[PDB]
């Protein structure tokens, strides 16, 4: 589940999955106001992949995937189409935060979410 997720992000990363969690605004449960920077962008992104995932009758936040990791990348897999779809949208967040590792700010790692302001950009 998030033992996928997350060991998908530390093999993308470097970093530990609980680096990811509570950052920014979007990443972990929920989120709204401002994303804070690029990273808590793939988080907004993530999210609204879900939401599609939840409206296509699947439960992603609960699915199952299989998945590796290779120099090619991240090969996605699973038994339904469901269980896959979860993967592409988790592998695309753990691609984002490889990109933006660059502007990674661990001030923002457990951020409190009263410093989130702003309007909530649409998905
Ligand atoms: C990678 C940061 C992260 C995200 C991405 C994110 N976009 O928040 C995330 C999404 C979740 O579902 C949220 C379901 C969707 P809603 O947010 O309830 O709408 C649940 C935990 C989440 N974590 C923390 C985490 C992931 C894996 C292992 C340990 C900790
Ligand atoms: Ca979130
Ligand atoms: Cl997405
Ligand atoms: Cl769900
Ligand atoms: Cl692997
Ligand atoms: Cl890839
Ligand atoms: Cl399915
Ligand atoms: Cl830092
Ligand atoms: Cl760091």
């Amino acid at each position: 589940n998030l033992v996928q997720f997350g060991v998908m992000i530390e093999k993308m990363t470097g970093k530990s999955a609980l680096q990811y969690n509570d950052y920014g605004c979007y990443c972990g449960i929920g989120g709204s106001h401002w994303p804070v920077d690029q990273t808590d962008w793939c988080c907004h992104a993530h999210d609204c992949c879900y939401g599609r995932l939840e409206k296509l009758g699947c439960e992603p936040k609960l699915e199952k995937y299989l998945f590796s990791v290779s120099e090619r990348g991240i090969f996605c897999a699973g038994r339904t189409t469901c269980q896959r779809l979860t993967c592409e949208c988790d592998k695309r967040a753990a691609l984002c935060f490889r990109r933006n590792l660059g502007t990674y700010n661990r001030k923002y790692a457990h951020y409190p979410n009263k410093l989130c302001t702003g309007p909530t950009p649409p998905c």
